[PDB]
C-alpha cells in the first residue's frame, strides 16, 4: 500500500508486518578522556538489551513516521490568511488517520501547539478564536503523536518573512548540539550547558534591531515516561544524568526578548496529575467531566477544542473544579515579554542500548 496525497492512509497499513523505519542512529558521545561509547553499537549484551526492547522503539517509530508524514503535509499549505483554529483541524484531523486513532492504544499525544511571537509554547485556539495567521507571524507547532503511550514530541517553527531566517538557524544549530551532546551517562547539565553557548553564539538583525540569541531558561528538554509528556527529569539551561533506556525530548527555544516565559492568555491546554489516583466525586457535571477525561485522554494532555468534538457542554465550571482540587494541571500560554520573538525546534530522542536514536529525525530537521 502507498500513501496518498493529502495523507489518508494509517501508518500501520504501510508496514503490514509492523516494522516500522528507524529514525537516525548515532553512535553515544565520547566521554571526558576521549573513550569512545562505540563499544556498545557492538556489544552482545546492548545488541540483546536493545531486541529485548524492539515492540517499544518500534511504536515510537510508528508514532514517528505519522509525525513527519503529517508535518511534511503541514508544511505545504500552512499559510498566513488561515485561522489558528483551521490550521489545529487541519492538522489534526490528518494526525488521527495516520495514527490510526484508537481510544488510548493510538493516539494524539497532546494539542497542536501553534504559539505566536513572544508566545513560546502551550497555545492553541479554543472556540470562538478569530486568531488568523499572518505573514509576519513566528509560529511554533508542536504536535505529538503516540503508539500505546510511546510518545514522540516534536516540533519545528513556521515563518514566511525571511527576516527571521538566522532566528531559527540558531535554534536549529541549538536543538541538534543538544542532540549530539545527549547519550547514556551524559549529565543533563553538560547538555544545557552546550545548548547554551551555540544559541548565544548567534546575533540576529529584524527591523533594523540586532540581538543576541537567548534560550529560554524556564523552557526545558525532559524526559518522556509511558503515557506522561514529561517524566520528571529535566534538560536545564545553564547532577542528574540520562540513563540507558530513557528517552528524551530535546527541545530548544531562542529569544529576542527576557529569555523569560511568563503564563499570558486564556488557558487551553490541560493534563490530568499523573500521580493523582482515583477520586470520588458526587458533583454531577464535575463527575461527568473526569469520567469524559479519563476514558479518552487519561494521563494524556488534552485542550478544550478536544472536549468540544466529544460533545461536551458547559464543563468550564466542571474544568476549573478538577483543577481546583489539583486532578487536572492547566497548562496556560508561555510568553516572553510583548514585542519579543521566540523560536523553537524539539526532537525526541530513544537511548537504546546500542545507540542513540533521534526516531522523529526527518529530511526536513
Ligand atoms: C513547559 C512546561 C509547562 O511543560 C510541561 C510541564 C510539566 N510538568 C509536570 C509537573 N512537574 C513539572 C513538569 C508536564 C508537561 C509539560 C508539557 C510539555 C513539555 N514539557 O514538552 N508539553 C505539553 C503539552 C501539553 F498539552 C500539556 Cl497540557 C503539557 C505539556
Ligand atoms: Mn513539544
Ligand atoms: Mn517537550
Amino acid at each position: 500500500k502507498v500513501q496518498t496525497d493529502p495523507p489518508s492512509v494509517p501508518i500501520c497499513d504501510l508496514y503490514p508486518n509492523g516494522v516500522f523505519p528507524k529514525g537516525q542512529e548515532c553512535e553515544y558521545p565520547p566521554t571526558q578522556d576521549g573513550r569512545t561509547a562505540a563499544w556498545r553499537t557492538t556489544s552482545e549484551e546492548k545488541k540483546a538489551l536493545d531486541q529485548a526492547s524492539e515492540e517499544i522503539w518500534n511504536d515510537f517509530r510508528e508514532a514517528a513516521e505519522a509525525h513527519r508524514q503529517v508535518r511534511k503535509y503541514v508544511m505545504s499549505w500552512i499559510k498566513p490568511g488561515m485561522t489558528m483554529i483551521e490550521i489545529c483541524e487541519k492538522l489534526e484531523d490528518c494526525s488521527r488517520k495516520l495514527i490510526k486513532e484508537n481510544g488510548l492504544n493510538a493516539g494524539l499525544a497532546f494539542p497542536t501547539g501553534c504559539s505566536l511571537n513572544n508566545c513560546a509554547a502551550h497555545y492553541t485556539p479554543n472556540a470562538g478564536d478569530t486568531t488568523v495567521l499572518q505573514y509576519d507571524d513566528i509560529c511554533k507547532i508542536d504536535f505529538g503523536t503516540h503508539i500505546s503511550g510511546r510518545i514522540i514530541d516534536c516540533a519545528f517553527t513556521v515563518t514566511f518573512n525571511p527576516k527571521y531566517d538566522t532566528l531559527l538557524k540558531a535554534v536549529k544549530d541549538a536543538t541538534n548540539t543538544g542532540i549530539k551532546c545527549a547519550g547514556i551517562d551524559v549529565r543533563l547539565c553538560d547538555v544545557g550547558e552546550a545548548i547554551q553557548e551555540v544559541m548565544e553564539s548567534y546575533e540576529v538583525e529584524i527591523d533594523g534591531k540586532t540581538y543576541q540569541v537567548k534560550p529560554i531558561r524556564n523552557l526545558n528538554g525532559h524526559s518522556i515516561g509511558q503515557y506522561r509528556i514529561h517524566a520528571g527529569k529535566t534538560v536545564p539551561i545553564v547532577a542528574t544524568r540520562m540513563e540507558e533506556g530513557e528517552v528524551y525530548a530535546i527541545e530548544t527555544f531562542g529569544s529576542t526578548g527576557k529569555g523569560v516565559v511568563h503564563d499570558d492568555m486564556e488557558c487551553s491546554h490541560y493534563m490530568k496529575n499523573f500521580d493523582v489516583g482515583h477520586v470520588p466525586i458526587r458533583l454531577p457535571r464535575t463527575k461527568h467531566l473526569l469520567n469524559v477525561i479519563n476514558e479518552n485522554f487519561g494521563t494524556l494532555a488534552f485542550c478544550r477544542r478536544w472536549l468540544d468534538r466529544l460533545g461536551e457542554s458547559k464543563y468550564l465550571m466542571a474544568l476549573k473544579n478538577l483543577c481546583d482540587l489539583g486532578i487536572v494541571d492547566p497548562y496556560p500560554p508561555l510568553c516572553d515579554i510583548k514585542g519579543s520573538y521566540t523560536a523553537q525546534f524539539e526532537h525526541t530522542i530513544l537511548l537504546r542500548p546500542t545507540c542513540k536514536e533521534v526516531v522523529s529525525r526527518g529530511d526536513d530537521y
